[PDB]
């Protein structure tokens, strides 16, 4: 009954860092959470796939703390603990399964919720339970359960992840870091950092980056926001962009190429 509720601006809690006013509730515990959820809310993860508008949202912002941010990698994860986190303990322990989720800046049940991976894998792939928040209760589900998709899911309608148990194999630790070391060559063409990663979905048997790129638009500026000199597949910030110039940039490149955002907007 005492959780941190708090007016933020969620330009700061985006890894593209825009986004208006928003009413935080950080949540601790089951109960917490279970009050939390009695009113409109959504729920934000490390906030790497957001685009957040300028206005903010009107509903209730959940975060997961607290006992959702412990973990063991042979038993219950929660659902607030940091992917990276996860993919670094898991090669420290000698447990394969999670290395190609690499370079992936999510919480757990953001990268459950937007079944986040890349070619060599994705989080669909590394998981045995799912324990999910719907209806006023908690609800454990096997992944066949939700739906997945190529970066998608199907969720109980209003659905907080907020544990999973994780399908993990021993392997040397030596191995795990050297299938770590692919992931990371393969990225090493993404911007040295800054986004809420790639902005659009590509075409069926089309790549966004190298279509962007050819048409030359890199480098092609609105207010602070730009797409990426070094990945035409990524707006980044410069400093003190608004999601109005954003969203104006977005336009722009659908103006010469038919592409669909992989972010999602708020509100
Ligand atoms: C530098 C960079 C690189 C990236 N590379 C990749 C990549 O290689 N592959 C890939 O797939 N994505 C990539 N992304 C996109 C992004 O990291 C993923 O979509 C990630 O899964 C989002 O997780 P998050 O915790 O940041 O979620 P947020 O952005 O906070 O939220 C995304 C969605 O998940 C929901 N959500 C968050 N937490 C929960 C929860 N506990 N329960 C239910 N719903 C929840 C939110 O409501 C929202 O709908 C990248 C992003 C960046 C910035
Ligand atoms: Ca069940």
């Amino acid at each position: 009954e005492f959780m941190r509720v708090e007016r933020v601006l969620l330009k700061d809690y985006t890894t593209l860092g825009v986004g208006g006013p928003a009413e935080l509730w950080t949540v601790e515990t089951r109960e917490e959470l279970k009050r939390a959820t009695e009113a409109p809310y959504r729920v934000l993860g490390n906030g790497s796939n957001l685009l957040v508008l300028d206005e903010g949202v009107p509903e209730r912002v959940i975060r997961l703390a607290g006992e959702f941010q412990t973990y063991d990698l042979k038993g219950w994860v929660g659902a607030g603990t940091l992917l990276p986190l996860l993919v670094q303990e898991a090669a420290r322990a000698g447990l394969s399964g999670l290395e190609g989720l690499l370079g992936i800046p999510a919480q757990v049940g953001g990268a459950v919720k937007m079944n986040a991976g890349t070619r060599f894998g994705e989080m669909a792939d590394a998981l045995e339970a799912v324990e999910v928040f719907h209806d006023g209760a908690f609800h454990v589900y096997c992944p066949e359960e939700l739906g997945f998709g190529y970066r998608k899911s199907h969720l109980p309608p209003g659905g907080i992840v907020t544990r999973v148990r994780l399908k993990l194999k021993e392997r040397p630790k030596e191995e795990i870091l050297r299938r770590m070391a692919e992931v990371d060559r393969a990225r090493k063409g993404q911007p040295k950092r800054k986004s809420a990663g790639c902005a659009f979905k590509n075409p069926p048997g089309q790549s966004a980056g190298r279509l962007i790129d050819e048409r030359g638009l890199k480098g092609l500026r609105v207010g602070d926001a730009m797409i990426s000199l070094e990945h035409g597949n990524f707006i980044v910030n410069l400093g003190q962009a608004r999601a109005k110039d954003v969203l104006e940039l977005v336009r722009r490149v659908q103006e010469e190429l038919p592409l669909e955002l992989e972010w999602e907007v708020w509100p």
